């Protein structure tokens, strides 16, 4: 049988993984518009900071060790067109141009996303980039040595404009960070979070712009100036970093797309299309918090979903089990993760929730090494099951939060969680650890 899987990114490479487990015999062909397969944009960061130096080394497949596993690669080969009911899709070799059309028995799609753009005045100066990828990666690493870019303004404040600006303020720029949105990481954390975070940020130097809409860019030539409906701010180097479009408008009309472009999918992956399935930042992911379907652009979805298309590839036996949007940063000294329902979670999904936060010293009055962590509980008003949760301290406790994705998942209720059984050793946590707390506070709440 013969397998074409579009994506060398996180959903294709692991459809072409089990491929390999539940299918050794299958002849696979695995797709790559790129120059480079599976590069780990979710490094850039660490590279950009520079603890890892060589930028190919931020990867995690390789084509020629996918050939020598029975893998016909090809990259630098995109595919222009899908015609599902003739079982075939065209492509062309980008760097011969040759266009050619190829039979497929099951086809798998992770065509994924693309930064979002602003269509604004002066979008065309030098020097306006986008974080995604390997070449976006380099572009932007000799930015943060380059001698002229002295300020830098990243556009958009969620987890990747953070992540910009964590690098280049650490870099020696002058970073400011401009957003409608009026706090930075609102998608991840709540305000008793984003207001230390503002902090530690600021303490780095970093211009908090939120509540501003950017009108145009300035410049001659290479981009000077951004400026929005309350400021006007310098800048060398500007990071577009906004949000993702679906890759999917090739797909308009061969395939069903939701109103945004996500292609439709159900609980086995598969299309609107016979024997073609869809997967990653492209499609909706069964949420479990609220039992129903969202968009969460995470590489622990896509490698999940690239499975599961290749479970279902014959018959709709293994329906996906849902996940909880789980998430985990450090911003400068601040290590937090979350996962499930949180302020902006609950507003865009219209569920009323009730929560409590907790600020204390995670380890005991005499152990010396104490230090603030701050957790927030947020729960069902009426069930108090378990939505979802957010911790932070600069000691690392972000492994707390996959106890917190899995009670949510089997349908806790603060009271379980109040009473769980977690270890207690006193140079690690108090007798009632950081989960037990918040959840006896939400009790106590509830009396
Ligand atoms: C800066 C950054 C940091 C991130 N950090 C994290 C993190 O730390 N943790 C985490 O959970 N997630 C993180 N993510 C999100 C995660 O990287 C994405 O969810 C993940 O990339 C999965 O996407 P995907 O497999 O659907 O495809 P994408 O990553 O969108 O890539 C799709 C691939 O398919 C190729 N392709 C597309 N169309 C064609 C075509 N027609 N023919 C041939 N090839 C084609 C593209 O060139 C691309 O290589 C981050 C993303 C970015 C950009």
């Amino acid at each position: 049988m013969k397998v074409i899987v579009l994506g060398s990114s996180h959903g294709g490479y692991e459809a072409v993984e089990e491929l390999l487990n539940l299918h050794p015999d299958a002849e696979i062909q695995w797709y790559e518009k790129g120059d480079f397969i599976s590069f780990l944009s979710c490094g850039m960061q660490l590279y950009l900071e520079g603890k890892v130096k060589d930028v190919n080394s931020v990867r995690y497949m390789t084509g020629e060790k996918m050939e020598s596993r029975g893998v016909n690669v090809f990259s630098n080969t995109e595919i222009t067109a899908i015609q599902p009911k003739e079982h075939q899709v065209t492509v062309k070799d980008l760097v011969s141009g040759e266009e050619r059309v190829e039979n497929y028995d099951k086809l798998i799609i992770s065509p994924g996303a693309v930064p979002f753009e602003l269509d604004i005045p002066g979008k065309d100066l030098d020097n306006i980039y986008l974080m995604r990828g390997r070449q976006w990666a380099i572009k932007l690493k000799q930015k943060t040595v380059d001698p002229e870019v002295n300020n830098v303004v990243v556009i958009g404040s969620g987890y990747i404009g953070i992540e910009a600006a964590e690098a280049f303020a650490k870099a020696g720029k002058k970073v400011t960070v401009i957003d409608i949105l009026d706090r930075p990481l609102g998608v991840y954390l709540d305000k008793e979070f984003t207001d230390v975070l503002t902090e530690e940020m600021e303490a780095n130097n970093i211009t908090i712009a939120t509540g501003e809409t950017v009108e145009r860019y300035e410049g001659d030539g290479r981009v000077q100036k951004v400026v929005t409906d309350k400021n006007a701010y310098d800048a060398d180097l500007v990071v577009v970093a906004v949000g993702v479009r679906p890759n999917t408008a090739w797909l308009k009309g061969t395939l069903e797309l939701h109103p945004n472009g996500l292609i439709k999918t159900d609980e086995y992956m598969r299309t609107s299309e016979p024997d073609v399935f869809a997967v990653g930042d492209a499609t909706l992911i069964k949420y479990n918090p609220a039992d129903t379907e969202v968009n969460i652009a995470l590489a622990t979805n896509a490698r999940k979903q690239g499975r599961f298309a290749v479970k279902n590839l014959e018959e709709p036996v293994k329906p996906f089990p849902g996940v909880q949007g789980s998430s985990g940063l450090a911003v400068f000294d601040y290590k937090f993760a979350s996962t499930g329902i949180n302020e902006v979670m609950a507003q865009k999904l219209g569920k009323e929730t009730k929560a409590v936060t907790v600020v204390e010293d995670y380890l005991m009055d005499f152990n010396p090494d104490k230090q603030k962590a701050w957790f927030k509980l947020v729960y069902d008003p009426e069930t108090t099951q378990i939505l979802g949760a957010q911790l932070m301290s600069k000691a690392d406790l972000t492994a707390n939060i996959n106890a917190i994705s899995l009670a949510i998942q089997a349908k806790m209720t603060i009271e379980d969680l109040a009473y769980a059984d977690f270890f207690f050793q006193p140079a690690f946590d108090k007798p009632w650890n950081i989960i037990n707390t918040a959840a006896l506070e939400a009790v106590k709440q509830e009396r």
